[PDB]
């Protein structure tokens, strides 16, 4: 497994069918999940560098269809993190006075402070998705909100934000087993509401925006394809990609001002 | 042994000095540790009734002296929730801003919302506890503050808002030696500052104001003193307070208004 070939390359532009939905590397669900486990350890070590060090952030962005695993996605792998260093907004329909804001208003409120790791569950990108699928705002429109979801996910790179959007690929069938799955058990009854399937009847409108919405992927700001129809495979896949991340951020303890051989204890 | 036994029980005042600090309720590190890590799965589930509910949220109210372990009891205690429906706020040295708003404008701004876990490390009681040491405010001025916490928890708790206020009880030789074991181990330099000794060296002062502060110990919102010296038996005690706080609040999953046998996915 390279978890790069799952990297929407800059300038590339994208059509999901080329990308699987149901990948294994070549692993079982027990090998992967035994690995999944391992690096847990490591992203709760490194996230603790992070939050001890104060200079850096972590901004993942989750964007998804119904019943693609971003809920079980940050119980799994997000749940490895202290709760204490972590952030979660998951956004919803905008509020009255959300919408009297420019669109990112209510995004960069969210944005993560120095030492933590931010999850967007749904988020910018929301404003040019569902808002074209069913035309409440123009492609016009959509562009120039594009060119400024660019301009301020540069802002939060230049202010040490290191930003990883990710998205979780099903295919069709997958999702109705799911969601009849849901339908099926007398305790999911509460996930499940009359409008998942409204989008689902969009299924190749939502394929052409995030298309769109993908070429916003750069160096410094990469998007993810994340093949999820194995539920161990999202989870072990989302785990390298933060992981990975963290490395390469390579937050170092802080420093002191205070000799400790000096000090005694009354 | 009886965590009701650690209940600050109404209306009688208590010397913090009858609470033993290194309490195990007859079981050792292995057998206790076995039984932290079954009832995370327990405060999983009840967690996400809690969230999935929306009707009711859990607000862990955490006060301690340094290396007490404030920070290793939400690490493991609060890690077993789903970080997605938990909030954590560390109040630091009010700001500018909020001194500028009486002191529980900043404390109510994070008060939780409907299906939320809040913990409050470090809280309102800050502001008549360090305050009142170092002669920041007087006693009228106190008495009058513990008055206002009341009548604020009171707000919360006819939100269905459950409080629950939790001190960490330590001897001072167990904080002396972890203090020391950070000057010792080089990679724990970064978490201990001389500044930190001022507090201890007033360790009599805090059990006035302490005493005093659990005067507010009420059915709806009461204070528990957990012997921390076992960092192990801390973090049981503390699994025991919430879980059964979370089974009394009782959440359900929601109903449904509409039949799954009817609908047909496409």
């Amino acid at each position: 497994m390279d978890i790069d070939n799952y990297r929407v390359k800059p300038g590339k532009r994208v059509k999901l069918s080329d990308w699987a939905t149901n990948d294994d590397a070549g692993l079982s669900k027990e090998e992967g999940q035994a690995q999944t486990a391992k690096l847990a350890g490591e992203l709760a070590e490194w996230q603790e560098r992070l939050y001890a060090e104060g200079k850096q952030s972590l901004l993942l962005i989750l964007q998804a269809r119904d019943a693609a695993g971003k809920d079980g996605a940050v119980k799994k792998v997000i749940g490895a993190f202290n709760p204490a260093g972590v952030q979660i907004t998951s956004f919803k329909q905008p509020s009255a006075e959300e919408l009297s804001h420019d669109f990112l208003w209510r995004i960069h409120q969210k944005a993560p402070a120095k030492g933590y790791v931010g999850v967007f569950n749904r988020s910018q990108y929301e404003d040019v998705l569902v808002t074209r699928v069913y035309d409440m705002i123009d492609d016009k429109t959509a562009k120039r909100r594009l060119e400024h979801i660019r301009h301020f996910e540069e802002l939060l790179t230049d202010n040490a934000t290191r930003i990883v959007k990710v998205y979780l690929h099903i295919s069709p069938e997958e999702q109705k087993e799911r969601l009849q799955a849901r339908l099926d058990n007398p305790g999911k009854h509460w996930k499940f509401n009359p409008g998942d399937l409204k989008d689902r009847s969009n299924w190749d409108k939502f394929n052409d925006v995030y298309e769109d919405a993908l070429t916003t992927s750069t160096d410094d700001a990469p998007w993810y394809v994340v093949p999820a129809d194995r539920k161990w495979y999202r989870d072990l896949v989302l785990s390298h990609i933060l992981l990975g991340a963290l490395k390469d951020m390579n937050p170092q303890f802080p420093a002191i001002d205070y000799d400790p051989s000096k000090v005694v204890i009354h």
